[PDB]
């Protein structure tokens, strides 16, 4: 079991801008995010080997992680915030397929998200 190559965090060709949402997604949001206790499974990407988890990417095929998220907002890597969003949407999207209800992983993903959700309320 070897581990995939993580998700790109630049691409020349995938048109890129900054906005003031995106700026908030990184300033505010991800940061909240990022230093709450919670946050530690989630800041890099799945190591399958390292976590001894040989079937995370035979279910996981469109992995995300906030790693990746911080470098692509850093990067200016997404055209708007919708796509920024659906990444997060997509890491705890994967946290709940892969996992069990009730899973402490899956209870950490749950209280992450309600902050989420709380803080894309106040975008401007
Ligand atoms: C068995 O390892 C655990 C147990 C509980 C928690 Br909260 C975290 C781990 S882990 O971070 O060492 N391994 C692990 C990480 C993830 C992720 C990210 N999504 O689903 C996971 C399952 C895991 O066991
Ligand atoms: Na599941």
């Amino acid at each position: 079991g070897s581990n995939p190559p993580p998700p790109e965090t630049s691409n020349p060709n995938k048109p890129k801008r900054q906005t003031n949402q995106l700026q908030y997604l990184l300033r505010v949001v991800l940061k909240t995010l990022w230093k709450h206790q919670f946050a530690w499974p989630f800041q890099q990407p799945v190591d399958a080997v390292k976590l001894n988890l040989p079937d995370y990417y035979k279910i996981i095929k469109t992995p995300m992680d906030m790693g990746t998220i911080k470098k692509r907002l850093e990067n200016n890597y997404y055209w708007n915030a919708q796509e920024c969003i659906q990444d997060f949407n997509t890491m705890f999207t994967n946290c709940y397929i892969y996992n069990k209800p009730g899973d402490d992983i899956v209870l950490m993903a749950e209280a992450l998200e309600k902050l989420f959700l709380q803080k894309i309320n106040e975008l401007p």
